[PDB]
């Protein structure tokens, strides 16, 4: 049973990690998105 | 033994949190001199 809860909670890790991962991506391509509008700030 | 326990983990929660907030600090300060070059960037 011990074995089959870890199985089970490996796939949730799995599926928060994922979603992790994706999160880090989405944050630094705003972080660019910023430095651009940023930028635009400067030269307006 | 238990109230030991939660007393240790009072104590370590503290830590664990300063330093989150020391790695935090340190990320507003990375966007402190991205703001002072900013600041240059206006003048000239």
């Amino acid at each position: 049973l011990w074995r089959e809860k870890i199985n089970l909670l490996n796939a949730r890790l799995a599926e928060a990690q994922t979603s992790e991962e994706q999160l880090q991506s989405q944050l630094d391509l705003q972080k660019k998105v910023v430095s651009d509008h940023m930028q635009r700030y400067l030269q307006v």
